[PDB]
């Protein structure tokens, strides 16, 4: 049951809901909930929910904690704040999950690719060059930052 | 010596960088623990410029690492740094908003919002432009927390 | 086993994001130590993508650290982001460079570049637009170890 | 004389010339110089050359410290390069350093500067207020980012 305040943080910030995260965050401080159990789900989000949207997400969410680490209560609840504010309203994208599909799929290394391989085109010194093998297929999809490179 | 440290964070919030350095420089001979100094300034990255520059409490965090990588003298750069940097950063206070939350909260979650609730619609399958769901209790649908006023502006505006 | 982290980085060097993902997730089937992904990934950061955005290897090593805090199942997704960060990311091999200038090198250093030289100019009390002093021996003036390619080209163009 | 080779590098690095900076590199480690030392003057030179000209340029050279720390030689030598080169081609300041005039002015509070301050006005609420003492000029001496900042 503490279980489901910290989904329904969690979903306010996937549902860019500024407002519904805070709300849920005051309750799990006010229950003196683990403020490392907080920070671990805003760090999977970062990546998870956010993720390639804004790519430096992960990395102001790690500030936060480490900042939070050094300074701990009362101070402390700015980091949790900042962090849990910054993604819900940062643009939004599960494409990090992308992996599972190829997980799935792989449930033989193409000669050109394998270790100093002799037939090798490095792109660098340049492209029409296979990197999956033969016999397969798109596993990213891309949905922010992730559109740009595109 | 909490009324120097008070001083040094009032020059930043003013966007003084001159006073910054001054109280700053007035810390160190007096002999302030550094790591003192350095956790104010984290905390002032987060309350005072915030959401304006999400990527202050980063700079700064970096300046308290490298300071431990370094020590002194060399050390007194990154304080000048970090301090720096704050006193001239665009500045909100719009973290403080938790507190505003914090007050409604002095509380049942929604069925849909629960631990694998199943009636829970996730915004990452969704076909159209925005998932309308609900986040905030039904008593409470509509009110306000947070309102941005730099780098918020522009998140908020989409 | 090292044919497969080759096709890995071959992928990211080749922008292929699918094919990425479908080594790296060969690779953690197979029980490859995820350090030995992330080393070659922090590499692969500055050996193939660099200066075209120096940015990539503070992203993966926060990739990284976020890992060690949280490890499986969950690390999977930072694997994840690095490596599909890095397969559409410009690429550029600039940082290539050190092995030209290591060439030449297999030389004394230049009199006012000494460590305390009285007759070197610090371009910073500088009141000109561009301090023409030497930074190479006599004999090498001129010589071009580094052409950029993003980024690079930018900071090259000032 | 190693210190001589390690100030012709960073002097390489302060004057903008990425070629001497690599030739100076390369010097360093042909000779099996420390890579800790290589690294520490790297840090010390993106807040003494660099600065605000590029605030960013600490996370980036503690990004390749960590990174050789993890990896070692003879790949490592990217994270020399990319923080060499990195430093080298960026804007240049050492405004970090005013910090030094205003040790030598310090070598008491104005009220409203006190703590819990009963006529503080606080700018978030909100700018004329005096932040130095009435007795006391200019110590940040701005020379990239600091420039728009200013």
């Amino acid at each position: 049951n503490h279980f489901d305040v910290i989904s329904a943080f969690i979903k306010s910030i996937r549902g860019s809901d500024p407002d519904a995260t805070l709300y849920w965050l005051a309750n799990m401080v006010e229950a003196g909930e683990d403020p490392n159990f907080i920070f671990r789900r805003l760090l999977i989000s970062a990546c998870e929910d956010i993720g390639l949207a804004d790519p430096n997400a992960i990395v102001v969410v790690q500030s936060c904690c480490d900042a939070f680490d050094r300074v701990g209560f009362p101070e402390g609840l700015f980091f949790l704040s900042q962090a849990s504010l910054y993604l819900a309203i940062s643009p939004k994208s599960n494409s990090t999950k992308s992996i599972f599909k190829a997980m799935e799929a792989i449930k033989l290394v193409p000669n050109h690719l394998k270790n100093n391989a002799s037939n090798y085109l490095n792109p660098h010194n340049y492209l029409q060059q296979e990197y999956l093998p033969t016999d397969l297929i798109k596993f990213w999809k891309p949905k922010g930052w992730e559109k740009n490179k595109y």
